[PDB]
């Protein structure tokens, strides 16, 4: 059937009876009233059963051996569905497929019932998920720590072409994967005040909110390692949230508990944008405070909680603990770690600081100013009074280090300050993370250089040893074996299966680049994938597309820097050229654009309306026929990504050079047989460098060209004046050609494009359409297109998150990866 | 070990492996980190497994045979713990005891870990629970319908002698018994307006809240019948509660969902008191609306949803459906049933009314005015506009019936109106229930007569056939076999086990009233029970009591009509007599008073403080020694009741004649070996009548004496003037003898007692202490006391809820009870 594992005789029979056990005892249903949802749950519980045994020994193991622990703190974990992925990592896919078949059910139909775990916005959240999978696969004693939002990223609905947001009630039917652990509930404090008494400061009169943990298993690829993802939930104490007496109402007091519990209610839907709301800061301290207590408790047991030097010596803390900060969201971990060590454990400042710097590491994800976290001091002052004091003290001693290094450089002092003066005083969380971490990394080579050359230049001059790079990656399990079994099978037919955990081996595929059978096969799976997607489209969304056309897809969050608008300009150009010479041949294309816009991002929402507006005109023009369709992919999310990427021919990674930190969608497309048209931005540079620029469609300004243009001054009128095709398009938008009933509907877009384009869309227009003509030319030559595809696939090995994690481990965490199978799952009950 | 069933070889081995399965696969723990709480859950899941098989066939059975369905609507279901009770009804107690023992665990220690299901206030809620158990045991196709409050009756804490309320987070650790059924979620409407168009009225522009059901199994006693208790939970729709667009905030919209969900958040802690709050009315319509849709859906399938006359003829609705209204809380079921039939199904008013009257029956629980539900019309007008219209129309046609029956009687017309004029117009929910039900019953013979003679006199004259009586009862399973196995065993040693489901057989115990061995045994279990309670006291609450003394206990909600104050007066009298003649012998007594006060009931909270105040003085008087202790039983609830009742010698049922509808605690004491000192109130009359007044300690005014006194006019000064002992006590309270630091602390109690005692405490004082002297005299004669006890126990059979349910069934519901074992639980998978 494929190498989805063995469909053993004993195991298929075992699966079936367990499926029935659960349907009866766990779901309390009888075959006669069972719906597909019940069947999905019976299977999920059956599958979950296979990894609890491994989960328990894995954790018991780490307790016995006591290795260095890796704690990955992130406010986002974009997980997606977990049934198939669990089957894949346990080599259960074929057995379950067989078993459910014999039970008279379609496994694929049941998989579609599982709700996505959308506790993420985009790139950053998905990175955390891929990292978790790789850390388990590389056998590291790692823990994912975050917030269990009861409402994830909103579900996007398109009404009259506009995006409508609706609550993502993903827990509505239950989550069979998590395990509530109410017995490890921890208290978290807010507000209060600071008392300075005799031997130390005291955080007093605080409001207590409880953090209840939920553990979800994270299985490594076929190695019997099951790590843990602990997600905290907010709970109100039953005392003060009722006991602070003297009138108000007993009923109201109980109803008011949903005020402390709102902390974990919903995920903020902002991607690369900072919103200084109090609820957000509360979520940030909430995940940090609870997680650190858990980390320290585990450390206090280790082997020190037995003997060792005997004396809770935190000198070995850094040798047993490593906490990675996914962006500055968990930045409070730095002053909080200081607070505990100093205020509670009573260590001296300098010893505490040495420990904190040695255990914390920070990862930066963007260079745009509006994405930077700068928290108003008055907020920190009211909510976390002692942390503000600690931050001021950290700033004081840091700046003294600067003044000592650069005597007299008074401007450098203010530039580097963690405290920003002005309208309102703010705290620069990034400056905080650089100062309190022993490593700061970028997510792609060029982004990492930009950090040293620009944004964190002063910091780099002060401590060059801190700055590193760790190019992002994706997990080949979910992003290849899971979403594209057809491609994984033919690759395996030639080079084996070892590449699933050693992607570098894909290079061996280079020797089949002239193999007639392989070229036929690679091309066949892509055709099969496109047919399946074209079908899903009519099934669930309804209104036909042509599977013979080129599948041009751009899927990612809607942003001005991602330039979906530049894509739009090209689509309209193709339309206008067809209307000019109708009977002239052009390569057919289905251009699919999908992504979510933050609810408050007006421009982004205006762009989604433009996309749909173009499709209204283009898709109903009889002269155009089937040569060009514009489709907007609704509710783009992880599970939808697993469907479109394997069916894409052209991947669009066209952000303005210097704005996209790295990107990971680009890597997903490269590994699944799509050719890339993009700018020399983020990881695009490394991809092109790996596959060879000849097998890549690069266009537009390089970072240097952008800077030259800024020195000069960007004037969009110039481009409007010298390019008639561009001019024609702008006058089409301005006159209501795409919005008949509301002729001035797109005035904000035109106005912006001409007068405030921060991302110079026009400057790359000519080179973009010129470059698009070249891919059309190559698509007309099936054999050469496919041969270039093989060149990309065969060279994508470097972009596996296993390579990324192995580097973090060695160069930052100080631990050695291991592909050693844990001693089976075998029963055992001590 | 006892007749807690057989500890079979095969079944004890089976239990143990299943215990381990769950501990591993379900709780995901390993023996090395398992705590008693985990062990309790492993057992609970194991026990729950044994009744799912039965649960599924029971429901499948009712679907096949299609009998008349009994729907018990109540806003309260005072369930308590369910582990032991499930073991008892499945004959699993000894097997589980053995199994856990072999596993090295104490079952009793694990049972104490289960949290109580306190979805009730007192008498009314507990009645519903006992009824459920009996309906299952009598094999009726009955369904309990209510609200799944996430916070039940508050946990009571005593601080400095005052009651402190604290949220009852009973779901904190999970509920292994319930089964969420998100697939049967139903919509409920609120607000909106009424449109009158061409062919009918339309309830329009409403706010939708979703009702999600949760099913808990209700097992009959050893008959393999497992009925269902469906509890609704409020959920916000993900559309409008987000989709009603045009600014406000995306985050706020999601956070605001906890406004529709507040409907099922907490139970109102009022016992026999009406609070006209909007949240309450919303809970009331919420349980009613969701339940009726469920009832009709089930009816639409039956055998009509196949053929029959063919034409949804609701003429047979009353022949297949019976809905019992537990008080007027679910009274909206009447106008709601009308709304559906008329507005949706389009039946004519008169046919709809005939159907509604024929399927609804109402049970009244009290005669005090402040406990009556009179909802302000402006509330109904805004929240349920169409129901108000229906109610007005019901009133119109009802009153026309009255005028036709009593021509010219204009005052009778206003007295009987469902609409009350005055300050604000209100709707009398009780008048509504009488008019729309074919049966109205009281809960005790005297209470039922009082309803006909007083409160509902006019209604009785109009339709005498509607008024019935159904004396309350308690379930002998939880209230005998579960809480007092020692007593159940010795009874069984003599007359067998058949009495557990046929309490009448306890009469055979009369022939052992002179049996020397039995008297020794009855007395022995009571001594064993008192010793165990005296121990629990020091274990969990700490500060000694004497097990040789008389256990004088009064446990029930704190009320002015229950007269805990009269008890207090007696306690202080005993104290003063001892201080007068210290070296004189008196029978030692431990008087225990327990119960909860509604948070807003100031007087009730003042009484709890008085009780504790008396204990502060009495319990520390060296001259008193061990002859008198005053203890306040903290957090009285179901599980605590199972502990005190079996250990009580004297039961206090001293409410003012005519105020206690029935009472059930009195029956629990009688069946467990306690003698009763009380007034001729509620069921006390029937109990005394059954055991013989010679074996009962009756005192005080009878209903007639109370009325005579009211004609005359109650003047407490008179009693204060002629009784020196009483006078001494009042001057003790007035001068701060019981409150040194705050001498005027109890001024409200004294003031009330002397000037506004609605329950004439003083009028019964003399006869109460006189009567108390008589029980002390009899307690001095162990053999005669025990012989009287045997006379009570042997005569308590009539107070089983099995007798009560059999009468409801035959005389109201029109169904025949059956003690037929359902065809085993045996596997099966169709
Ligand atoms: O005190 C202990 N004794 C024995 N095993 C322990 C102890 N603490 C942790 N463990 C084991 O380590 C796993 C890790 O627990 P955690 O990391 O503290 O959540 C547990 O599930 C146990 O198998
Ligand atoms: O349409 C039906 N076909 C077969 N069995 C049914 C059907 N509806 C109800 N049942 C059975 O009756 C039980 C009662 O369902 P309910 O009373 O509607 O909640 C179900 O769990 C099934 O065993
Ligand atoms: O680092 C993970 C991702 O974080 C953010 O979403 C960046 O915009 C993206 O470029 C990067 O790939
Ligand atoms: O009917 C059940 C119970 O309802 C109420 O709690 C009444 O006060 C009580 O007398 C009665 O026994
Ligand atoms: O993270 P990028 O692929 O939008
Ligand atoms: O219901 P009663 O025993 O307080």
């Amino acid at each position: 059937i494929s190498v989805r594992g063995l469909a053993g005789v004993e195991n298929v029979t075992e699966l079936k009876k367990n499926f029935n056990r659960h349907l009866h005892f766990t779901l309390v249903k009888d075959r006669n009233v069972a719906t597909p949802r019940d069947y999905y749950f019976a299977l999920a519980h059956t599958v979950r059963d296979h990894l609890v045994g491994r989960w328990i020994r894995t954790q018991q193991h780490y307790y016995e051996k006591d290795p260095k622990r890796i704690y990955y703190l992130s406010l986002e974990f974009y997980m997606g569905r977990t049934l198939q992925n669990t089957m894949v990592n346990l080599a259960l896919e074929n057995a379950c497929d067989e078993a459910t078949y014999q039970l008279g059910l379609d496994m694929e139909e049941l998989e579609e019932i599982e709700e996505d775990a959308g506790l993420g916005n985009g790139g950053l959240g998905r990175l955390a998920a891929c990292f978790l999978d790789s850390m388990a696969t590389l056998g590291l004693a790692a823990y994912g720590y975050g917030i269990r939002y009861e409402f994830g990223i909103f579900n996007q609905k398109i009404c009259g072409g506009w995006q409508m947001e609706e609550a993502d009630d993903w827990l509505r039917y239950g989550n069979p994967w998590e395990k509530a652990r109410p017995e490890f509930t921890l208290p978290v404090h807010f507000y209060g005040r600071v008392e300075h008494t005799s031997q130390g400061a005291k955080w007093v009169d605080t409001q207590v909110v409880l953090a209840m943990p939920y553990d979800t298993p994270v299985p490594g690829y076929r190695n019997n390692v099951v790590n843990t993802m602990r997600l905290w939930s907010a709970k109100a104490p039953n005392d003060f949230n009722l006991k602070d007496f003297n009138v108000g109402g007993y009923i109201q007091a109980v109803l008011d508990r949903n005020l402390a519990e709102n902390i974990s209610r919903v995920l903020y839907p902002n991607d690369n944008f900072f919103e200084g709301k109090e609820l957000r800061l509360k979520q940030e301290y909430f995940v940090v405070a609870a997680t650190l207590q858990d980390i320290i408790r585990r450390f206090k047991s280790s082997k020190f909680g037995c003997r060792d030097p005997v004396r809770t010596n935190f000198d070995a803390f850094p040798d047993k603990v490593a906490i990675q900060l996914n962006d500055t969201h968990p930045s409070l971990a730095i002053p909080e770690l200081m607070r505990v060590l100093v205020d509670l454990e009573r260590l001296d400042w300098d010893k505490a600081w040495e420990v904190t710097v040695k255990t914390c590491a920070y990862t930066n994800h963007t260079v745009i100013p509006e994405a930077l976290e700068r928290w108003p001091v008055h907020l920190l002052e009211t909510l976390l009074p002692r942390h503000l004091q600690i931050i001021y003290e950290i700033n004081q001693r840091f700046l003294n280090r600067v003044a000592a290094a650069f005597p007299g450089d008074v401007d450098r002092l203010r530039r580097m300050s963690l405290v920003e003066e002005g309208a309102v005083k703010r705290i620069n969380m990034a400056h905080l993370c650089i100062a309190g971490s022993h490593a700061v990394n970028g997510v792609a080579r060029i982004h990492s250089e930009i950090l040293k050359k620009t944004i964190f230049k002063d910091f780099y001059e002060l401590e060059p040893h801190k700055f590193q790079n760790k190019t992002n990656g994706i997990t080949p399990r979910r992003w290849l074996v899971l979403c594209n079994p057809g491609l994984a099978e033919i690759i395996a037919e030639r080079i084996g299966e070892e590449y699933i955990s050693d992607l570098d081996q894909l290079r061996k595929l280079l020797s089949y680049v002239d193999d007639e059978a392989f070229i036929r096969d690679v091309a066949k799976v892509k055709q099969e994938n496109k047919l399946k997607f074209a079908a899903y489209l009519e099934r669930e969304y309804k209104v036909h597309i042509n599977p013979n056309s080129l599948f041009d897809v751009q899927v990612k969050r809607i942003h001005e820097y991602k330039r979906q608008l530049l894509n739009c300009l090209h689509v309209i150009t193709l339309y206008n050229r067809i209307k000019k010479e109708p009977n002239k041949f052009v390569v057919p294309r289905t251009v699919m654009i999908g992504g979510k816009a933050a609810p408050g991002y007006h421009m982004a929402k205006m762009i989604i309306k433009l996309i749909t507006a173009i499709g209204d005109v283009v898709n109903h023009d009889p002269v155009v026929g089937d040569r060009l369709r514009v489709i907007f992919l609704e509710n783009y999310r992880v599970s939808l990504a697993e469907k479109v990427i394997p069916a894409a021919d052209l991947s669009e990674q066209i952000s303005t050079a210097g704005t996209e930190a790295s990107g990971t969608g680009n890597m997903k497309f490269m590994l699944n047989g799509a050719l890339t048209i993009g700018t020399m931005d983020g990881a695009n540079v490394e991809m092109a460098e790996e596959a060879g620029e000849e097998n890549f469609f690069i266009f537009g300004m390089r970072v240097e060209d952008v800077d030259r243009l800024d020195q000069r001054g960007y004037n969009a009128q110039e481009y409007y004046d010298r390019i008639p095709e561009l001019r024609q398009i702008i006058e089409q938008l301005s006159s209501g050609f795409f919005s008949p009933k509301q002729p001035d509907l797109f005035k904000d877009i035109v106005n912006m494009l001409m007068h405030h384009d921060r991302f110079k869309v026009f400057a790359d227009y000519e080179e973009y359409v010129k470059c698009q003509e070249r891919v059309s030319a190559l698509y007309k030559n099936p054999r050469e297109w496919t041969r270039m595809v093989i060149r990309n696939i065969a060279t994508s090995g470097k972009f596996s998150s296993d390579r990324t994690i192995a580097q973090y481990a060695r160069e930052i965490w100080g631990v050695e990866p291991s592909r050693q199978r844990l001693p089976a799952p075998d029963e055992k009950i001590p």
